[PDB]
This record gives C-alpha cells, sequence and structure tokens, in this order.
C-alpha cells in the first residue's frame, strides 16, 4: 500500500509481452523500452509477462533478457522477474559463500522480513536448492550469532495481540537489562528469545521502557556488551522493529555514501522494497539527510541502471 511502483493500470500482458519480444530481438538491444515496460508493471504483472512470452516464444523471458542485457541492469531486470520470495531466496544463496560468507546481505534480509515472507522463503528455498535454510546458515555461520539468525529465519514470531501486554513490556525491558548492563557479561540466549519472540510493537513498547531501567539506549546497549557479527545483527534488527523505512534508508544512504558503490545493497533495495515501503523510506532519507533518494541515485548511478533505479524510486522527493 506503500510502494513507490503500483500496478499498471490499463495492463495487457500480451502486447506487453509482444513488445518485449521486439524490444528484444532490436539491433543493439532496446533497452530504454525494456525499462519502461518492467519497471511500470507489478509483481504479479511481471509474471503474466513472463508467461505471455514464453507461450509467445516457447523461451524464457529471464533467459531471454539475460541473454539482452549485461552488468548492473541485468542484475536489476532478472531481480525484478523473480517473485519477492524467489529473490530473497536466491539473493540468501548467493550471500553464502562458504567462510567468505556476505554476512551483511544476510542480516539485511533475515533482520527485516516478516513472520509471512519468511515462511515462503524457507520453502521456496527449500524447493529451489533441495536444502533448508537452516541448514545453510548452520553451515555459514558460527556462535550466538548463529543462533540469533536461525532464531530470526525460522520465522514464528508473535504475532500482535488484540490487547496491549504493558506489564510483559516492564518485564521484558527488566529482564534485558538484568541480562545485559546490569551484571558484568552478557546473557545473549535472553537477549535473542525476547527480541525474536515477542511482536514487534510490543518490542518497540519494550525498547523505548529499556531507557527507563538503562543508562543507554538499546542500540548503544548493543555496542557496549556484545561486538561482531552477533553486534552488527542486533543493530540490525532493533533498527527494523523501531523504524524500518528509516532503517533501509539508512542502508540506503551507506551504500552510496562512501567512495564507488555497494551495487548488490542498493539494487537488493530498491528491487525488494519497490512494493513495499518505498514511498516512506523516500520520505525518511529527504527528511534526514537533506536531498533526496532520486538525487543520490542520480548522482552515483549512470545509464539506463541509474533510469531504472529512477523509475523504481518514483519522482523527485
Ligand atoms: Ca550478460
Ligand atoms: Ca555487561
Ligand atoms: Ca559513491
Amino acid at each position: 500500500a506503500y510502494g513507490s511502483v503500483k500496478a499498471y493500470t490499463n495492463f495487457d500482458a500480451e502486447r506487453d509481452a509482444l513488445n518485449i519480444e521486439t524490444a528484444i530481438k532490436t539491433k543493439g538491444v532496446d533497452e530504454v523500452t525494456i525499462v519502461n515496460i518492467l519497471t511500470n508493471r507489478s509483481n504479479e504483472q511481471r509474471q503474466d509477462i513472463a508467461f505471455a512470452y514464453q507461450r509467445r516464444t516457447k523461451k524464457e523471458l529471464a533467459s531471454a533478457l539475460k541473454s539482452a542485457l549485461s552488468g548492473h541492469l541485468e542484475t536489476v531486470i532478472l531481480g525484478l522477474l523473480k517473485t519477492p520470495a524467489q529473490y530473497d531466496a536466491s539473493e540468501l544463496k548467493a550471500s553464502m559463500k562458504g567462510l567468505g560468507t556476505d554476512e551483511d546481505s544476510l542480516i539485511e534480509i533475515i533482520c527485516s522480513r516478516t513472520n509471512q515472507e519468511l515462511q515462503e522463503i524457507n520453502r521456496v528455498y527449500k524447493e529451489m536448492y533441495k536444502t533448508d535454510l537452516e541448514k545453510d546458515i548452520i553451515s555459514d555461520t558460527s556462535g550466538d550469532f548463529r543462533k540469533l539468525m536461525v532464531a530470526l529465519a525460522k520465522g514464528r514470531r508473535a504475532e500482535d495481540g488484540s490487547v496491549i501486554d504493558y506489564e510483559l513490556i516492564d518485564q521484558d525491558a527488566r529482564d534485558l537489562y538484568d541480562a545485559g548492563v546490569k551484571r558484568k557479561g552478557t546473557d545473549v540466549p535472553k537477549w535473542i528469545s525476547i527480541m525474536t519472540e515477542r511482536s514487534v510493537p510490543h518490542l518497540q513498547k519494550v525498547f523505548d521502557r529499556y531507557k527507563s531501567y538503562s543508562p543507554y539506549d538499546m542500540l548503544e546497549s548493543i555496542r557496549k556488551e556484545v561486538k561482531g557479527d552477533l553486534e552488527n545483527a542486533f543493530l540490525n534488527l532493533v533498527q527494523c522493529i523501531q523504524n524500518k523505512p528509516l532503517y533501509f534508508a539508512d542502508r540506503l544512504y551507506d551504500s552510496m555514501k562512501g567512495k564507488g558503490t555497494r551495487d548488490k545493497v542498493l539494487i537488493r533495495i530498491m528491487v525488494s522494497r519497490s512494493e513495499v515501503d518505498m514511498l516512506k523510506i523516500r520520505s525518511e532519507f529527504k527528511r534526514k539527510y537533506g536531498k533526496s533518494l532520486y538525487y543520490y541515485i542520480q548522482q552515483d548511478t549512470k545509464g539506463d541502471y541509474q533510469k531504472a533505479l529512477l523509475y523504481l524510486c518514483g519522482g523527485d522527493d
């Protein structure tokens, strides 16, 4: 409901598949037409176009476009063609490269996805790679960090209940302070337990009730009590629970603020959150960093790649 790319009203899968077939078979490849079409269609509509294209040409659209395109634009388009679950699962599999695992992407995806999304992701992952996500998480992670990632990826977080339990909120804040800053050392399993099991609004009110018992807020308490992968995961998780659009705005900023561009993160965010809360991310981004997201994307990317990302953004703020 808060996505930037909406379902195209006057949609016709057959003509889109025709125009795309034409744009592909065009000499020198017509990237502009492909971008113009795919970036203004909903994911489901893109699936419809894929099916129509398949019936028309008896070749799958993703293959033809992987042949017709290259580089970052290829990455973006092939990212858009997949269903949300498929894309997330594929990114997760890509992030797990043994001991040199990209833990940043892994954290980004596992910490920010909801119960339904994770439930679908586990199934699709198992169907795609004939192996449960948990086995690979265990294989490519270790320790309390592993435990946390496994807990989160199980996707059985409690749902937001009818009634607000302020008492349990208070007791959770107390438990968090007692297991963290109060004692020397850290009771990590209790932290993981509370942060993975309780619902999101409950954990918001808990995170702000924690400010009453502790001299440091939740983020700083994390920066002090634990460090490393565990720390990064806890930080990202808390950022997501508190303010997810702001979190993704910060993640977008971090991907472009420095030298070059962390295109994996940029592309993944602009694709996965295009039909979710891209409007809110734009809002938070301009509210915090002065200029629009469109602007940063414009200054840090060029060409039809830039064009695609700008279409996924949806105008200047
Ligand atoms: Ca290629
Ligand atoms: Ca301590
Ligand atoms: Ca840059």
